[PDB]
């Protein structure tokens, strides 16, 4: 697919950009199950776009809120799971892949919600600056407008 390219492009691009060990990009399935597409990592660390991704529990975040607060469009910081307040189970899960920190931005494309960007990297309890932020969420929408020219020039 060579939409997927520009998504395996871009997360490799955005992980330079935030200093990030991986790059995850959810699709929001009819379902709402949201699964990873497009992911890239440094070749230290592991993977989520495999067939082998063993968790300790399976967990999709995406249906039980139905997108909300990222279908509302609004971006989701984390300093650290453990100072904020995180669930435990999840907290398992995310510890199991080495994230502590997090920001979270919907990618808008075309009329609505079309996936979620995950940056992190073993950070603990650090900071993010806004003006960083603004970026990661500046490249999700820049992602889907190129997702709307690609949509049509595609073709059948
Ligand atoms: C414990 C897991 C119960 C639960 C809680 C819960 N989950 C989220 C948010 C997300 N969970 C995601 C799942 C995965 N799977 C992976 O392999 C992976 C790579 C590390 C992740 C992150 C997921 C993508 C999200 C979305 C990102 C987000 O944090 O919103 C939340 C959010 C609040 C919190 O406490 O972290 C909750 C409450 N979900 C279940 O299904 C379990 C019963």
């Amino acid at each position: 697919s060579d939409v997927e390219e520009i998504f395996k492009t871009t997360t490799q691009e955005v992980r330079q950009l935030l200093r990030c060990d991986r790059v995850a990009v959810y699709r929001f399935n009819p379902n709402w199950t949201g699964e990873f597409v497009a992911e890239s990592v440094a070749h230290t660390w592991v993977k989520l776009v495999g067939p082998d991704i063993k968790t300790v529990w399976e967990d999709t975040h995406l249906q039980e809120t139905q997108g909300g607060r990222y279908a509302q469009g609004e971006n989701f910081v984390v300093n650290d799971i453990y100072q904020v307040g995180h669930s435990p189970c999840h907290i398992e899960i995310l510890e199991q892949f080495e994230v502590k920190a997090y920001v979270i931005v919907p990618v808008f494309a075309g009329e609505q919600l079309w996936g979620l960007l995950a940056a992190y990297q073993n950070s603990g309890t650090r900071d993010w600056d806004e003006s960083e932020v603004t970026l990661l969420a500046r490249i999700g929408n820049q992602l889907g407008l190129a997702l709307q020219q690609t949509e049509y020039l595609q073709q059948v």
